This record gives C-alpha cells, sequence and structure tokens, in this order.
C-alpha cells in the first residue's frame, strides 16, 4: 500500500473554510506527523499556501500549473500522472481537488473523522463502506487541548 489518502473531515465531509482548517485539533496534527514523517506528501497549490512552509522531515510535493513555482525545500509536479512516479509511500494531502482526483486510485485512506458540523467551503468526496474495509478505528483522546471528539479510521479498498 504505497498510495494513500490522508484527510480530516467533519460529519458532513467539510475539510476547509476560507483556506484554513475550521477546527483546531493538535492530536490530529500529531497523527499526520506520525504517519507521514520520512515519507512523501502530495498537495495542491492552495493547500501548500495555507501551510506556508514545507513540513520538516518528509518530502513535500506541490501540484500546480504555475511554471514559476520553485520553492526551497519543495518539489513541484504539474500533472496528476507525475504522482505515480514518486518513490516510497505517498500520501495525498489535499485539498478538495486532489482528493476528488485520487479517491478512486488510492490503496487506502487514513481519515480523521471530526465529530462535529462546521461551516465549510471545501469538501471530501462522498464514499461508501461498501467499497472500504475498516482496518482500524481508534477514538481520539479528549483533553484541554483537544476538545472536539474525533476518530482515526484506516480504510482499505475492498477487492
Ligand atoms: N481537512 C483536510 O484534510 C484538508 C487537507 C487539505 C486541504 N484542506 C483545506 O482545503 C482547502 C484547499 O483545497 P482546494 O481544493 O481549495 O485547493 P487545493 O486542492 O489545495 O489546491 C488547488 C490547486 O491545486 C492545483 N492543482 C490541482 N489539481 C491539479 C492538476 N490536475 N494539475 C495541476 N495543478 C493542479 C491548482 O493550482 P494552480 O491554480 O496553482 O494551478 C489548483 O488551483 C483549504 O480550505 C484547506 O485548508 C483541508
Ligand atoms: C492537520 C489537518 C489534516 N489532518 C489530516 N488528518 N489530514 C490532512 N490532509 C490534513 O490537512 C493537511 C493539509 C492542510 O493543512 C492545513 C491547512 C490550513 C492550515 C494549516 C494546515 C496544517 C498545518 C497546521 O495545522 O498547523
Amino acid at each position: 500500500m504505497t498510495l494513500s489518502i490522508l484527510v480530516a473531515h467533519d460529519l458532513q465531509r467539510v475539510i476547509g473554510f476560507e483556506n484554513q482548517l475550521p477546527w483546531h485539533l493538535p492530536n490530529d496534527l500529531k497523527h499526520v506527523k506520525k504517519l507521514s514523517t520520512g515519507h512523501t506528501l502530495v498537495m495542491g497549490r492552495k493547500t501548500f499556501e495555507s501551510i506556508g512552509k514545507p513540513l520538516p522531515n518528509r518530502r513535500n510535493v506541490v501540484l500546480t500549473s504555475d511554471t514559476s513555482f520553485n520553492v526551497e525545500g519543495v518539489d513541484v509536479i504539474h500533472s496528476i500522472e507525475d504522482i505515480y512516479q514518486l518513490p516510497g509511500h505517498v500520501f495525498i494531502f489535499g485539498g478538495q481537488t486532489l482528493f476528488e482526483e485520487m479517491i478512486d486510485k488510492v490503496d487506502d485512506m487514513y481519515i480523521t473523522v471530526i465529530e462535529g458540523k462546521f461551516r465549510g467551503d471545501t469538501f471530501f468526496p462522498p464514499y461508501t463502506f461498501e467499497d472500504w474495509e475498516v482496518a482500524s478505528s481508534v477514538e481520539g483522546k479528549l483533553d484541554e487541548k483537544n476538545t472536539i471528539p474525533h476518530t482515526f479510521l484506516h480504510l482499505i479498498r475492498k477487492k
């Protein structure tokens, strides 16, 4: 399983609002860092500009049509087909455009379900558990810093 989706979405599959995350969940950032460190993130241009700096200790690949894009510490690709040449474990990082382009191609999905309803303008595509086996489902821990219930799902495409 070398090609995966990595996403956090709420009960209505909202993933973003005005180029930011609608929630603050440190546990989920830790989850991303644990899964992706030492591997490769592929993300759309808008998601990269939301993040600003590339994330440390992993390969950052940005998909953009902009031939002027040349950011220190960032690798640039210009086509969806470029993804299939990246070595190692590749995580599709978002945003909405990337997720829709890749949900039918990935081997598996690491989904953080945020158990709330936020205002969004960007969405993860609908998906059915008739196509996806639950490899694991783990409730996130609530504390002073993580106040929204959340569940970590690992889904694997059924054969
Ligand atoms: N909750 C999560 O898991 C999560 C994850 C990621 C992002 N987000 C949120 O989602 C929103 C951003 O998503 P978005 O869909 O608006 O933007 P995006 O997918 O991050 O970026 C869209 C851009 O990516 C480039 N791109 C996409 N497909 C391409 C293709 N086939 N060929 C070439 N370039 C391509 C284009 O850049 P150019 O216009 O430069 O060509 C396009 O404008 C924000 O709110 C962000 O916070 C949330
Ligand atoms: C941490 C959110 C997140 N969580 C999971 N499980 N998968 C993602 N693909 C994901 O999105 C990562 C890409 C977009 O992330 C952002 C979008 C807007 C602002 C900030 C960030 C991440 C950096 C941060 O939150 O400090």
